[PDB]
């Protein structure tokens, strides 16, 4: 079963971290909003094929929330990479699979890309590349507006799901609520100048694995399938939206196992 | 003003067709529906920029049906290419930009690889390369069954703007319920096995730009992406979904003249 526990860093963060299974280590990183129990029914179909399964909660985000203001103010993919190498480095994983959508995708390319000695292959989905004025305006905004605001565009716009998302239940969406402010103060303004998407000849050949949603609107990630096209890079889609692994956690979970054996198979 | 009238071609099919301005000609073919209302304001915006704009019902659709069964049934790209031509060698036009949009987008991109000495340029809108069984199963249903299910597609599926579909008014309506079974019976089946986008190199360099609406579900066109980006060819956005030239007819005008426009200056 479930280890359930926190772990601190030399950087000053106190993570809360899950842990499941044996064997080669899989790493799910959160998007923005730093909540790890969108995992809980994957975490346990992953472990069950025969890995070590890790995730956490982000820096300054839900059980996470005790950390130093640098690791949630003015966020890069460059910064989230390296706190993701300290739980790693605290928890002695060596050579992880890592999956990350969104500020996660960001993560884990920035990790690929970064540490590669640290990265057997990395699933990314849905790649923030873009500035939006009306993510970036919500950053000056009242504690309560911002939540009542960004609560909407997950139920309504980007969920991929409302019922599933609703089923994460009223204690998952009471941590929520205290994460969107902190998120859009330290997000939306510098994730996406920091895409590590610039240079295309860096991502050829990499193992790297990109998926958008399938629901999603084309306009949002047009430029995830312009880059990978042009790196040589596997894209693909996983259904519905942003949350694939809150709206279709069955799909996601063997998305996640199938790929991993794919580079098991490739690495020999 | 505008010409409104009709002209046979020896293939049998007499047409009907719409004509403004002078200058270089721009030649708007209509998606699979066949009906060149919905082209009506952006006639007259970009004829007003200095072009003769051409537009047409397609055979077997609206005030083109008087026709042979062989011009709408087991319809291809290279069909509907060879129609194509046929009107533009009756209207003495020699040298057309041409916009095509769905089956429209096949037939433009049919013309520019079949007939290149007569196509300036083609834009190409949401080029439908996969079969859809929801689609292809219309084919075997009851006229009227076939007709209430396409309308509400239209409308609430793939329009892009309810109220600017529903403001085409009675008598369009009424000409779409009549070819919606026609379309049903010719189109789905057989248009996407005949979509020129197989051999990849036959684009590299031709003068062709490619659009997806902003608004479509990713999974719809996803693969136009990859292909455009493959061959090297321009790729972006409309606002909107399948129909631009009703949901956004400004903005559809305004890409018409700056395409054209930019192909004018680099034929010089
Ligand atoms: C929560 C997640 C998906 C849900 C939020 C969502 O899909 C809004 C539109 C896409 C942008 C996401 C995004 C953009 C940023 O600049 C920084 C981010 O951390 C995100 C992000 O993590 O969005
Ligand atoms: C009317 C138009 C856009 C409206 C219909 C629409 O967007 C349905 C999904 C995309 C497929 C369109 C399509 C597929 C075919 O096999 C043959 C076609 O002629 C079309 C087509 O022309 O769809």
């Amino acid at each position: 079963m479930r280890t359930r526990s926190t772990i601190s860093t030399p950087n000053g963060i106190t993570w809360y971290y899950e842990q499941e299974g044996t064997g080669p280590d899989i790493v799910l990183v959160p998007d923005g909003l730093g909540e790890c129990q969108m995992f809980d029914s994957s975490v346990s179909q992953i472990a069950a094929q025969g890995f070590r399964v890790t995730t956490f909660d982000m820096p300054g985000m839900s059980r996470s929330a005790k950390a130093p203001a640098e690791t949630y103010t003015e966020v890069t993919a460059q910064k989230l990479a390296s706190y993701v190498i300290s739980i790693l480095d605290a928890l002695d994983i060596k050579h992880a699979t890592v999956w990350g959508c969104s500020s996660g995708a960001s993560t884990v390319v920035a990790l690929l890309l970064g540490y590669p000695d640290r990265i057997r292959n990395a699933m990314c989905h849905e790649l923030p590349t873009k500035l939006l004025d009306h993510l970036s305006n919500t950053a000056v905004l009242e504690d309560e507006e911002i939540s009542n605001i960004l609560a909407n565009v997950m139920l309504n716009d980007v969920s991929g799901g409302s019922e599933a998302w609703q089923a994460l239940g009223v204690e998952v969406h009471a941590r929520l609520h205290k994460n969107y402010p902190v998120w859009a103060r330290g997000y939306p303004r510098t994730i996406p100048p920091s895409a590590p998407v610039q240079d295309v000849e860096a991502l050829r050949g990499k193992p790297l694995d990109w998926t958008v949603g399938a629901a999603t609107p084309t306009e949002s990630f047009f430029d995830n399938i312009v880059t990978a096209t042009k790196a040589g890079v596997n894209i693909g889609l996983l259904p519905g939206m942003a949350f694939p692994y809150v709206s279709h956690p069955d799909v996601f979970a063997k998305y996640v196992v199938e790929t991993t054996q794919k580079h098991l198979w490739n690495s020999s």
